[PDB]
């Protein structure tokens, strides 16, 4: 009965930890490319300011950026719906500026280019708390499963 | 000695786990911020050319991202070499790119800002490496930790 509870243990935290780490691999990546979305969309209107040959590359550059398996992927039943309706809204915002920077209209740019990159600040926010809540559990969890082991331990060998 | 070794393992596992997790409940805010940067500086060159009365704000404010708790904080023995030296590298670029910005030097500007970025680039991507290694280490002691227990407790029985 001792054994067969710290060995149920040591699979539920380790178990647990594992399941929750492996969903977790990519929180870093998600946040950098989240985060350039920002960048990507400044040097856009830096392009459309100085007539850079650039523009059309960067235009394509941000989309396939948006798109990116790690961004695309975040599109599971268990990342909250905080962080998929965000994207979402992105995915549409990004329609409307592509298409105005495509008519070069500089003026729409510059009146909005401050709320639609808060929006896309806002999405890598939700991922960076997202990323913060699953490391805390691994903590809780990982903290929990050495506690609970070494009081099974210290009742048992009493 | 089978409990003994049962406890040992416990603790120390879930000691370097934590102590791991303990030293990574920044690093999604650590990544964003410091990906911020280059949105910060296309921003910086976009006033610049819009003659935005915003750009004295966002020159002190880009200042301030720089050198944020977060990002200071990464100044620390147990931070690898890689990201302490990229630091303070974009820590001394800025200071070039912050003079030419009050010169209103948008010519050295146009001409810079791809590699001055680029290096805010890889910055981040150490960040985001040095992230993801911890995240691994956390992943090869909580799995090792419940192979050992489990090992220990098996033959225990047994």
């Amino acid at each position: 009965r001792a054994f067969f509870y710290i060995v149920l243990l040591s699979i539920l935290s380790t178990g647990i930890a594992l399941l929750t780490l492996a969903s977790s691999l990519r929180d870093a990546e998600a946040i950098n490319i989240a985060g350039s979305l920002r960048m990507q969309s400044y040097r856009l209107g830096y392009d459309l300011q100085s007539g850079s040959p650039q523009l059309n590359a960067h235009r394509q550059l941000f989309q396939q950026a948006l798109h990116s398996p790690v961004l695309t992927n975040l599109n599971v039943w268990y990342v909250p719906e905080a962080v998929k309706t965000r994207y979402a809204h992105l995915n549409a915002n990004w329609l409307e500026m592509n298409n105005r920077l495509s008519k070069g209209d500089l003026p729409w740019y510059q009146a909005n280019i401050n709320n639609y990159v808060n929006q896309i600040d806002l999405f890598v926010l939700a991922l960076q708390h997202y990323a913060e809540r699953k490391m805390l559990l691994v903590v809780a969890i990982s903290l929990a499963g050495g506690i609970g082991i070494f009081t099974l331990v210290f009742f048992t060998l009493r």
